[PDB]
């Protein structure tokens, strides 16, 4: 059934607060990510492919810049993407779980991936 996960920065860190999230495939998630920095941006990003896809996309938001979440338009990789969150802000972002498999979850603000990322574990 429908759930809400919760999920942070880890304070002023280039990290998020939880490294790994269980759900089940096909379930409804609403990560509600809530930035606890007063002096960043930062999203949450699920992304289809390696930690390379990753490392793709967050380069190509480099140029895409903030109007674009730093992100690129073509969504080929991109499962579910947070609005950006800037300081003190939470923000919302829902979506049907994918197939069983384990997915990274990375944030695109300049700088922040590869310290910033996660996994997302779908059973
Ligand atoms: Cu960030």
């Amino acid at each position: 059934g429908p759930v809400t996960i919760e999920i942070g920065s880890k304070g002023e860190e280039l990290a998020f607060d939880k490294t790994e999230l269980t759900v089940s495939a096909g379930q409804t998630v609403t990560i509600r990510f809530k930035n606890n920095s007063a002096v960043q941006q930062h999203n949450w990003i699920l992304v289809k492919g390696g930690e390379a896809e990753a490392a793709n996309i967050a380069n190509a938001g480099l140029s895409a810049g903030p109007a674009a979440n730093y992100l690129p338009a073509d969504k080929s990789n991109i499962i579910a993407e947070s609005p950006l969150a800037n300081g003190n802000e939470t923000v919302e972002v829902t979506f049907t779980a994918p197939a069983a498999g384990t997915y990274l979850y990375i944030c695109t603000v300049p700088g922040h991936y590869p310290l910033m990322q996660g996994k997302l574990v779908v059973n």
